[PDB]
């Protein structure tokens, strides 16, 4: 029987920090189910996720509309939670939302990867400020979700 | 004399964290005032506040126009500022308004407490976003408060 | 790959909190190894452990000498390592030792749980100045490695 | 490199710990700029800055319209951005800010300066909301700036 | 509970941090207890930090064989225990000792005070460093016990 | 005042992270003095680490007996000391450092730069216990001192 995670976020964007949690759970898990929350409407953000995660044969991409990420993991069968640390402030935040799931949901497990060195300090909100006065962060994102992103 | 504590707070909604601080704070202090700093209306609150603490004689509810908690303090005859601790991000906050508080009114002392490890986890605005898609937290909120707040 | 675990420890003594991991952990892996590393002769450790562990079929003991973790995985076909983190102070002392051992050998990963919050203050050094000092901590180890504590 | 530092941040207020690292600053470059970001007008900053800090030969001030801190330091020929540190939540923001800005001006070094320990509680957000009940918060701030404060 | 504290410690030296907290839990409970667990002679501590406090009516000063701190508490009529909290490394080491604690001895409540920003960064491991190497810490000790210092 | 910087140290070994630090606090002082705080005799420390910093014209390396730091600093005439932060821990215990060496030598400034994050997770401790392994950490050592290392 299947491992199976759900990865949840709102990916606005998606960059190579994600990509690179993605790519290590999928060998870890079965199969690693990206929940993507609901710039792009959401097949647009679906259809970028999937173009980045293309090489990745267990990686699928659903869209959610908000809800309790436990019920949406239950609708999917996926047992597993799989989110990043990146530092002290994040560790409290995830742990918090994972003892909050875990009263939820008893019989999901929220699984956790250190995030890597170049990307330890890469968050949406700093990018997106950093994107919004022109600075280069194309080392950040995967190629396509860069070039669909000039369209601003 | 009487050594008498304000426990300021939001108490939006009032958790069994709240009431746990409250009922360890009773054992501590001569008198305990929740000084519910203003959803429901002020008087609605305070109904429900009373309704939850009335098992201990020594504690009282008296709400309060926002001010400075440390005026509000000294309105009251309260030497004492009781607060929880449940986390270092929490820890790092609550330290700076016990140093503001003491640059503020010098004669008045913060106390702290631990949270119990059952609601270490629990703040006001994640409970919010678990009540607003349907989970079920009254397991984290006092019976009546639980009620009060399916009924609206 | 195929899902081998390392989980590395003195273990001594074993608590509920190892034990806990090791059981949240079996859901997650095919395999999980549970690496002693060297007032209990080892063979004396083996067998509590393994004891304590028995009625887990994909659970395995097995004692080694001090030397790299990582080298010890490689040994044991093991291509994961299994980590508790219980705060901050063990969060920061975890992540160095997983950037190091992924310098070491960058193939294999380092994945990581929680602590739950019976356990969440419970180290091996607390516990042992406890013990020491006569306090009752059997809430806090199996009942096998408890009675065999007191023989000692 | 030049010792000529860029000091960003938006100072409203200006406080005796932005002064503090400031005086600190200008032992330790040739030069200092003052980098203000933009109730108070622009006009208006320059000046209490200005007034405030006179007394330092080799520091200016300069009012940036909003853009990348490393492209204004650029402009100005500052190889150095000077920063402070106040606490744990500070250190984990700032090291962020710091990694993004070497990654997008690898030629700029970031320089941190420790808060001096009565200051270390004073953020605008605190003071701001302390200021706005009429608590006095006076120490906190050069006179110049406290004197203008009064008449809004 | 009646209001009688455990300030536990091996006050090797007392500074003037320790003193401080004293001071501030003094105005809180009616009696205070320095529990000194047991090179000045125990004999010479105590006259020490008897001298100290001299100041103080509601404090006292037992010399207690090492021992668990709840024991200790219950042998003395404790209901409280009184612990000072200087930083994160601090926070993070009394709350695992204070849950520890609490399960031993539920009846007992530890009681957090913050240090004062002035001894905040004084640690007696720090404070002994010093002066091993001659330095001047005299602002740190009561003078009684830098005085008795400088002797042996 | 004069930009003269003591980076003290034990340096067994120096890594990759200090030479990092000495490079770039090479830009920002006139003169760093390496002070090496006393496997290898003192002279042998002194010309492997002269050997490894041989390239910056700036720099120089000075062996001295255990003392205060900040009267090493005024004996050699340096008015800055300069120091690396990697992580929350070291955060908290340069902090705790400088606020004692500001009060025993006030005029002696404390200047901090982040480390760089290959090098984040190197400590003393670690890179020594995997070297006594056998593991490969190459790649974080002065190839001289490593070469050095091998033959001992």
């Amino acid at each position: 029987m299947r491992k199976i995670a759900l990865f949840p976020g709102s990916f606005d964007p998606m960059t190579n920090g994600h990509l690179n949690l993605i790519e290590r759970s999928a060998k870890l898990f079965d199969e690693v189910i990206i929940g993507v929350f609901i710039l792009f409407t959401p097949e647009e953000k679906k259809y970028l996720i999937e173009e980045a995660t293309k090489e990745m044969p267990n990686v699928r991409v659903i869209m959610q509309e908000t809800q309790l990420t436990v019920e949406s993991a239950k609708s999917l069968g996926a047992n597993f939670l799989i989110r990043g640390i990146r530092n002290v402030k994040d560790y409290e935040y995830e742990k918090d939302i994972a003892k909050m799931n875990q009263h939820l949901a008893p019989e999901i497990e929220t699984v956790f990867l250190l995030a890597e060195e170049p990307y330890a300090h890469v968050s949406s909100s700093l990018l997106k400020e950093v994107l919004r006065f022109g600075g280069d962060v194309s080392d950040y994102l995967p190629p396509n979700i860069y070039h669909a992103l000039k369209q601003k």
